[PDB]
């Protein structure tokens, strides 16, 4: 309940899922965590019943949602520690001939560009707090996935992005890192797998990707995201994998002609 | 002089620099080329000098140049066996914070979007040669680079949508591979290390980044080219590196505390 | 304080260094804590000062030292949770030509043998608590280091041996991941540093290494070997970096010829 | 069939499999090749076949076989210029309790110091030639492999010992790389299914373990080696995958519980 007293973390994303979970997490180690989303009924809900949250409606994408962001974090709570990007998409699977350009722009927009946006306009405040960033990209982005070629490059880009900037702003300080999670089990998975002609048979395949044999839980994410932040100060610019073994081993992917 | 011959190879940016190289090495190799450029200058000299290789002026980041690019190449040669998305820029050194999202979006336009857009547009004709895909990458988007934030981002797109297209195209005998180079002495080396104070120091760096303690030639990554090409039948959504060994080892990257 | 109470947890070489560290990291969170090192002088100090600490003198290439090692720490504590693998030398640099196979096969018997036989003894028991292993391995298995053919070769070895058994021990529910430290400052650093011509350079090159411009603690070390144990349910044969950023970008290694 | 004309490739292991291709690939291109085996069956009947080259019976765990080997291949032909260090085992599926640290030591001896031996007898050779070193590692050295602890700790050592000799012999030009090949159908991969209980199951699993949907082949594997040698003059320290996509995306390695 002390590891991140005192400090001041925003999570963007922050209503439901992963986001919620890094939320929780950072509360439970004691800090003051700003929620960000662009929905308000999960963040509403999390303000309420978490003493040291506070939700905030912004969407990543809008330029001025973000500036007020930070300028209401700083206002209300007189310092800033930590950024995690967590906001984030994954559309349902798309054949390579099946998307657009256009598509692949709104993506990048979030997955991407959102994360870039508070990342600049946080760093001022994290310069003077030797603050850190967490980028929440995925394992997808260094091994691939199918029918997500926009899905895959927008999460490449974060991770590449986090290890640009950890260059940059080691001389003054700031830590940036991320974390590439694999299947957890989030709103976004189950709404997935619920467009599929077998949504069980997903979820099975899902879990089984895995050595460990189950998906991940927002908790697991939020807790490498505590450490990271608290506790990983010779650390900048990894890749923290959360993601059961999955990118372990061989498996079912498809004599030698 | 026959290891691709009676293949058709699109090469983009493919008027000087590395993508002049890959050219050369796919002329060598008995392929029909077509030269794509937004500048004239260089790629209308390398079809005069060339037996075999043709110049289309085509601006990849527009994307009914790219479609033209596509119907004229199968219009004069009548297959296409190879796409090498090589056309990419890096812009000069540029801290974090003199970055700006439109600059950012401008970047990927050229980097990422092109290589998605001549690919889209080609992969109908690859399927039917079973033909590749080689984009040119960079290794910053695998250990990142200083001042070079929307760079190293574009770049770890591209690695990574590499490995997405990879699988999707797998089961129809399309391979998808990318080569990351190093520092490859270029015309854009060039123009870049001029902006710097110490031009001939800034070079100097460069060489000795390297264990070879060279810069790579445009030859060299044409060479990785025309083997992913033509030899690499097993050899899907790998990262070919042509870096002379700069990602080994310790170097200067800036007692406990 | 309670991250790992009750748990029990070994750490070899845990005299001094990044094993001290270690050691004291578990402490404070919680476990008690057998350290094994091969000399009395640092590890039966550090019993002294440790309340739930102790000391077993323990060589752990000598499979029946490791035996009694796992059996004394049952026979003690009645369980055993964590097994940290962090015993191991770095010869002083060596050339290529200057090294033989049997210098090699001597320090695969430290490195890696010693890491594989103590986590064999502790298995069955590990399985029994759904503990974890986690193996100090090195940076310069990823990344190659200079004048160290074997120590890079049993480094290599044993980060992807953790990959291995993390595959093999999922279903059992046993983790097994490593960390990968850079310079960390240590009385192994300090001696190496020493027969060097000019220590105090060699010293400032070790710095300079690393983005952040210092070198790593043993206290950093320990947190992420707590984190791993302790809260990253949902890791397994993971390669946690600790190396303060060295393997980001260009540095010095060694226009186009 | 020029290639790599005039040069003299010694290959381990080259009886058949692998490394047969290999030594048909080298021939191809011109090259004379030493073929090394512990085995005379194989490896004399390809001296027979193939005009430019010879076999030299050589047991690569035998240091007085390997320095008899150098010796014979300079007295023959006069030079040396590329070693590929191919002879190598996959013992069947072992659990790890099954494994032993002797047995451990025998793999090492053979997939490890075997190689480390010709390469070291071999380097003094390779300076005078500005020659290059091929080691056969594998895709499980980086990924892991189930019920293979020895042999993956053994590829790991490999790939990892390519990037430290990279740097040590990059100031006297002599390159170092590696090949990581997946499922390659061979006689060892035929033997090993035969070994299981449903070996037609075991054969279907390993073809659809790569997107591409088959196994590799030998000659794919010698053409990745002959383009190392010949045209990768910009390439040291890099592990070329040679895998059909096998590392890429999700797969079947075993709801969040
Ligand atoms: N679930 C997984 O398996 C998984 C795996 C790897 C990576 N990730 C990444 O983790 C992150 C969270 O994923 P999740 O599964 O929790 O998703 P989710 O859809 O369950 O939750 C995402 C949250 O972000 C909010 N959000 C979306 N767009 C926003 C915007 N423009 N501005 C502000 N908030 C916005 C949503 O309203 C929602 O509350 C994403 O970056 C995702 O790519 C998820
Ligand atoms: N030079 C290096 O050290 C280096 C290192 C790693 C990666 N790369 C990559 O290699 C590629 C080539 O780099 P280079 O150094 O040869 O650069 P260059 O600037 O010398 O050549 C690039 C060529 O692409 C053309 N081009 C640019 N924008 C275009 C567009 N919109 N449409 C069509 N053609 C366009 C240019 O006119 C030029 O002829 C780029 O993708 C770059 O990111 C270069
Ligand atoms: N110091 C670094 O920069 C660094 C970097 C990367 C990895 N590592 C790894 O971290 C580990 C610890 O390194 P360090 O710098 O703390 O070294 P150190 O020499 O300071 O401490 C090593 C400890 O291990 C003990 N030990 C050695 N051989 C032993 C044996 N046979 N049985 C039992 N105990 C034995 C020593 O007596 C000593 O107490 C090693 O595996 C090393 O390879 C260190
Ligand atoms: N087959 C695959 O799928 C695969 C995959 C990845 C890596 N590899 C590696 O490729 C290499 C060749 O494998 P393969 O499948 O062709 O095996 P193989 O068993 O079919 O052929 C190996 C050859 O090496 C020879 N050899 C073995 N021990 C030797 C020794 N001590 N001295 C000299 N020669 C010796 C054998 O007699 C044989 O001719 C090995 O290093 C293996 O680990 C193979
Ligand atoms: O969101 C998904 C996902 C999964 C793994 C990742 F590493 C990641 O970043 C995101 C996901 C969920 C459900 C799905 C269901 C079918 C196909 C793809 C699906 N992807
Ligand atoms: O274009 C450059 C470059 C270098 C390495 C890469 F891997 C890559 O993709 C591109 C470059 C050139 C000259 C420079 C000069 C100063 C700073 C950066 C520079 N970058
Ligand atoms: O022990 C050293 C070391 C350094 C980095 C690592 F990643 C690692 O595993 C071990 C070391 C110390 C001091 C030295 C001094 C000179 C040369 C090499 C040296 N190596
Ligand atoms: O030799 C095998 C192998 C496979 C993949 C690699 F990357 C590698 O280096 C070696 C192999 C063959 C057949 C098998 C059959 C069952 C289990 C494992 C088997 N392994
Ligand atoms: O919807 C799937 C899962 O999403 C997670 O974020 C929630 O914490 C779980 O309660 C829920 O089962
Ligand atoms: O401008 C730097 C270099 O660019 C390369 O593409 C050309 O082939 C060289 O002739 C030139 O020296
Ligand atoms: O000897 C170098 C360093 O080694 C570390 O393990 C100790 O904790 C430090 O007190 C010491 O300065
Ligand atoms: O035994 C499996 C395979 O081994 C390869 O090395 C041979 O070239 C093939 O003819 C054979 O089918
Ligand atoms: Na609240
Ligand atoms: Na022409
Ligand atoms: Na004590
Ligand atoms: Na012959």
């Amino acid at each position: 309940g002390t590891r991140y007293a005192g400090k001041v973390v925003v999570v963007t994303g922050g209503g439901r899922g992963i986001g919620a979970g890094i939320v929780r997490a950072f509360v439970n180690s004691g800090a003051r965590v700003v929620i960000c989303d662009k929905d308000e009924s999960g963040g509403r809900a999390l303000e309420q019943e978490l003493p040291g949250a506070v939700f905030i409606l912004c969407d990543v994408t809008q330029e001025d949602d973000v500036k007020t962001l930070v300028s209401e974090t700083i206002r209300r709570f007189g310092r800033l520690d930590c950024v995690v990007n967590n906001a984030g998409h994954h559309p349902p699977p798309q054949r390579p001939e099946e998307t657009s350009a256009q598509g692949f722009r709104q993506l990048l927009e979030l997955n991407l560009l959102g994360t870039y946006t508070l990342t600049k306009l946080a760093l001022p405040y994290l310069r003077k707090s030797q603050g850190n960033v967490i980028n929440i990209s995925s394992l997808v982005g260094a091994i691939g996935q199918a029918q997500a070629v926009p899905y895959v490059a927008t999460k490449g880009a974060v991770t590449a992005m986090t290890k640009a900037l950890a260059l940059d702003e080691s001389p003054y300080g700031v830590r940036v890192n991320c974390i590439s999670p694999g299947n957890i089990w989030t709103p976004l998975w189950e709404e997935l797998a619920a467009l599929m002609p077998d949504p069980r048979a997903t979820i099975r395949e899902g879990m089984l990707a895995q050595p460990l044999g189950r998906m991940g839980q927002p908790a697991e994410v939020g807790a490498a995201a505590v450490f990271l932040a608290s506790e990983a100060n010779f650390c900048t610019g990894i890749e923290l994998l959360v993601t059961g073994g999955a990118e372990l081993g061989y498996g079912c992917k498809a004599p030698d002609i």
